[PDB]
């Protein structure tokens, strides 16, 4: 339970600029002493998911934060044989080991080029017949033909490892190689994955995220149009760990009908569900059936819902009184909606959040569904965009009618870092922050921390 | 503290938040304020300098111990480091500076970019350890870069015995073209210069001094490894104070420093932090320090806070932490933040004994970086921060710990082509204190807090 | 030369205003083209760096001498220095390159800015005389720019006797991360470096030696004071190659000066100038001189020509003088204006034994002064002129005379994010004129002037 210092008792609600945290007397001297597990069923590792945004949540986005410990939320209308393989895809992922971008000898070096960035390892694995032949880097790419062959240009030396050897011994194999990317293969020789000095260190922070066979977790979202039951039943089937159950505005009759109809169900899942901004909204999608209540509703006051309708709450203030509410009910709340610094997720889980849930910050990077952009001043980044009346409720005249008011798709640029241009290096500044938080406040896990931290209140200043 | 009645905000409060009412004074000159502190440090100003590789080195220490300040050297400074830096600042002379220094074989290049460390305007070239000349900027410009200084050096120069009283040193230089006076040892060689701000300073200015009358000057240590035998080793090598430096001073390994360290009987002013509490401030000193250094991100947006969430605004700190160390007889720094001298008389206000400055002194001749330029042709200095030197802590375990420490964040500060020298953002500093104090009534530091009476202002 | 038909305008041209015509040619591979020269310079390519404070220092003569130019050294350089660059530069190994060096203990700060004193990448961490580690800018960055060497430097490199097989380096670092080899001594001291781009040159370049196998070096001097003891002072250091070096080359006090070198009777060759006239080139070869130094104001717009109205079209005064030289036996050396390969190349084939290089190779690594950056953070260096340096020459009457001297101009060099080093210009000059060869027919550079067929363009 939060506490605030004396006197601190502001005639207005709270956004995560509003608040600082006080230090408390601490004997966690580490950050590594921490325990960064949530307790709401998710089953992440760390407090991390990735928002159900058809922006953000792709098969590459999911095997590589699950890897690391939080989970992805596939965006709701994804087509279910589209679900059905992205889980496979995900679950038949090595929880070490990477996927590469890979390449034939014969594609062009402009198609090389373009695919490297896909993901963050900086070389693509050449493959022939499923037998690693060499590595690209973009410094292989630079000053020749652009329609070049890739064979014209691969590295036929690289490190190689067999899958399953110890990330302590690739990482020594690496020390004194010239391109930081370790080829590992399965008995038969065939690729198996990747292993960077970088992927190796965090194999030895970072704890999986993992089902009850062991496989890479994945979650689904589903809005509350149509057959919900239905659709949850199939997710479930698809092989989805968590529901997300999914509405602009979660504080209404549909949604409390489309809960207790997957509740019914007995999927055996944790479900979620929102979005609601108050303790009130939060007991009634518990009482419904959800064990896991999601918080944030136009949480910016300049962004597109506050603008158009009046309609939101500050969020800090908003996650605290829901998730008090849903404490005495035995449930969890997650924080969805404005994160955009490691801050935020400390303050969201200070203020009693499980899991906070993060959207736009995560396109920003190169394993996000998108395509890498440049700017005017040629600095990398990528579009984020809403999911729009994916998440609203709902003759060809009769077609352009409806379609009239709804809600159009806002794009914003999320510029990469040049060096964390990975979710991975996201992931590391998160959750450095949220440990530091943890031993500035003297707790050795996320519940100490809500347990101790003292809050202040600050100007504008 | 006392604040305007009715100004009790649902906030804390930043040296941005609050402003000091006039009271009635008697107090008429500037000149009639004691500056001195009271909490052991022995300056006879209220500034400390921070213990940054960025801003303390040998120079920075000279110059602002001679104008009454200290500087805290940085911890992990290695000890033979250590002590070459207290016996250079130790043998300085209490009113005489030193000079850059040339050799009549160096280039032009390099006495352009040697003349920079100092704020005299001019180096002296000397020979056999005694002055033979005078370099200046304008000597250096239009001239092939790599002539030799011989060539381009002044031979006419004022020149006067150590010892000479400054007020005559003052009007030796009153027709001289350069304002830059030798001063000369017994056997003839180079002991120091003086210009005519030089000698006024030393009539405005009390040097800060250990027993045996040579400047002070202090040092800190992390509270990894072996706390008390690095602190011992700072005692024999010379410090006057200690600083026993952690970003989380409120913890179990920093209350064990310091009761290691005051076990030792070191016979030395013992500084401890960073808190921001009435409980860190109480801890801190039963554990053994005298005086508890306050601050942990006290900016909204820098790194600290929008990494973790953590801090508090540093006026109300300040004064709770004060209030905290008084009761128990102790004695608190305001560290952080520190960018115009109403920061400086505010922190003071808020009741701490001394004010401990960092990166705002990087943009000055005397800090230890390189000085730079801007796309503008402005002068300028980065400063950095201590990052893991300030945190608790095989080659995969050594690159599995080094993944999430702090990296070395860097801002541009800016040199004042007025102000370029950290004497003369001394002078602004303790300007601005003394005119705070006659406008509160105050003689000196503790009437300053007894009785100013602050108020609050909005965003307005 | 010969011009196309028709080809006879009434004005003279610069290197601008030319081209050259392909013709039937033989020559198929650019590395069948002889590049040395028949001058009795001894390069063997057609590049003299000119005798600039700002291009002409120890490091500069050292590399493009490895490669087969010569660097003269600039005039009034005291013999004392010239003693200690000939010594410099003879001493060097003919294949492997001297590296920066860097102590344990010297700054993270200063290793920085050593490291672009060469071309490398990397310097060469040495305890006792023995490589010990490698420092590149990479090993610099995020650390506290005053941590020790020590701290960053990388202990695994590698590393071969001198003498290696430069094709066996070559392998040896195929797979380095770090592309430097650290070359030893027999006892196992430091020797150099070699790169793979160093291995490759040694196969393409033939160093330029004298008859000792030693680089060679050349020397200047100016027509003031006595013209004839420098001059044997300067052969007696050991310079390869003298200079006489003066603005107006045309002029009585040149041609004594070149009678008092000459009638020393020193054995080496002998250049003068600078002239651009067909009588001015037969009067100082009459005179004594060997070789002619032509160029007097080719720029337009640049400081002689803006001040006096004097100078002439570069290309036409090559033209004109490198035949009346021929009419005696001997040579003419193009110096100024090149910027670009097609200068050198247009040079020769007017009929010039050796191109002088002066503001161009200012922008390199290797040039004496220090890298800077501009508004765009783009690196560049200053070159600037030597000035009264080669002009003809009470404080009151040194105050008089001075009045009216020219001064030092200053021009930015900006260095090329890829061909920072003065080993990638060279490479651009020489491919560029190799190929001038293969499309003239010419397996050498008489062949290149005695081939070539010119033509005149507009300023469209
Ligand atoms: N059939 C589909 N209908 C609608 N959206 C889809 C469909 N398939 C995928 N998507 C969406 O497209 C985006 C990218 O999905 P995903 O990463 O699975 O594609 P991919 O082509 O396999 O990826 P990659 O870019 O790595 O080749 C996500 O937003 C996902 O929800
Ligand atoms: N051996 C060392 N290891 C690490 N840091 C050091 C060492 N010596 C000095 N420093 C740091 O380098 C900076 C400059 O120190 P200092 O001014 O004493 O050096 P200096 O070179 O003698 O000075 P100057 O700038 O006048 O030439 C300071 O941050 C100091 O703490
Ligand atoms: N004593 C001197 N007087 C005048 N000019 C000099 C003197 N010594 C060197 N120079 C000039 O200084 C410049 C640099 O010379 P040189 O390269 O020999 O110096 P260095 O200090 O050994 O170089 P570096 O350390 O930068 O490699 C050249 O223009 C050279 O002519
Ligand atoms: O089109 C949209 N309009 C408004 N909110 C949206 C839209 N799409 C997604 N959201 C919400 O915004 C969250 C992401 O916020 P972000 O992390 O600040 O980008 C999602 O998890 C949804 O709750
Ligand atoms: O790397 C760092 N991160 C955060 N705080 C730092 C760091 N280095 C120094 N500090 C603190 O910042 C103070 C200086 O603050 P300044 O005067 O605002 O620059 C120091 O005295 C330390 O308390
Ligand atoms: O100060 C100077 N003014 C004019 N010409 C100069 C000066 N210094 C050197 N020079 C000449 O300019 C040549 C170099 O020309 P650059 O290669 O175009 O820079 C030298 O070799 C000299 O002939």
């Amino acid at each position: 339970m939060v506490r605030f210092l004396d006197g601190h008792t502001p005639a207005y609600d709270l956004t995560y600029n509003d608040v600082f945290v006080v230090p408390g007397r601490s004997d966690v001297a580490s950050r590594f002493d921490v325990d960064l597990s949530t307790v709401d069923g998710s089953g992440t590792t760390i407090p991390v998911v990735v928002a159900n945004m058809t922006a953000v949540a792709g098969r590459r986005m999911a095997e590589t934060v699950a890897r690391r410990g939080g989970i992805v939320v596939l965006p709701q209308d994804l087509p279910i044989t589209a679900v059905s393989e992205t889980v496979d895809f995900v679950k038949s992922r090595d929880l070490v080991v990477d996927t590469p971008v890979t390449l034939s000898p014969e594609d062009s070096v402009s198609d090389a080029n373009a695919l490297l960035h896909k993901r963050a390892h900086g070389a693509a694995v050449v493959v022939f017949e499923g037998r690693p032949i060499g590595l690209v880097t973009e410094a292989n790419c630079a000053g020749v033909d652009r329609f070049a062959r890739v064979r014209d240009i691969a590295l036929s030396d690289f490190v190689t490892a067999p899958v399953g050897t110890d990330p302590r011994e690739v990482f020594d194999l690496l020390e004194h190689a010239p391109i930081d990317v370790a080829v590992m293969t399965a008995p038969d020789g065939t690729l198996a994955g990747v292993l960077t000095r970088t992927g190796a260190i965090r194999a030895g922070i970072y704890t999986p995220a993992v089902d009850a066979k062991g496989r890479l977790r994945i979650a689904a979202a589903v809005g509350i149009n149509g057959d919900v039951g239905a659709k949850a039943q199939a997710l479930a089937e698809a092989g989805a760990d968590l529901l997300v159950i999914d509405t602009a505005h979660g504080h209404q009759a549909k949604m409390l009908d489309a809960i207790k109809a997957v509740a019914s169900l007995d999927l055996g899942l944790p479900l979620v569900a929102g979005n609601v901004v108050s303790a009130e909204g939060t007991r009634d999608l518990i009482e419904a059936g959800a064990s896991i209540v999601k918080v944030g509703v136009g949480p910016g006051a300049m962004c597109t819902t506050r603008m158009m309708t009046g309609v939101g709450r500050p969020q800090f203030s908003a996650v605290v009184e829901c998730a008090a509410a849903a404490r005495q009910l035995g449930g969890h709340v997650w924080a969805d909606g404005g994160v955009r610094h490691p801050r935020d997720v400390a303050l969201a889980l200070a203020a009693g959040a499980s899991n906070v849930m993060i959207g736009s910050w995560f396109a920003g990077t190169y394993e996000s569904p998108g395509d890498l952009l440049f700017d005017r001043d040629d600095r990398p980044y990528k579009e984020s965009y809403g999911m729009a009346s994916k998440r609203a409720v709902a003759s060809s005249f009769d077609r352009a009618r409806k379609g009239l008011f709804e809600e159009g798709i806002s794009t914003s640029r999320m510029s990469l870092d040049p060096a964390r241009g990975g979710v991975e290096d996201l992931l590391d500044h998160i959750t450095s922050g949220v440990r530091s938080t943890c031993t500035y406040v003297g707790a050795a896990n996320l519940p100490e921390l809500h347990e101790k931290v003292v809050l202040g209140v600050q100007s504008a200043a």
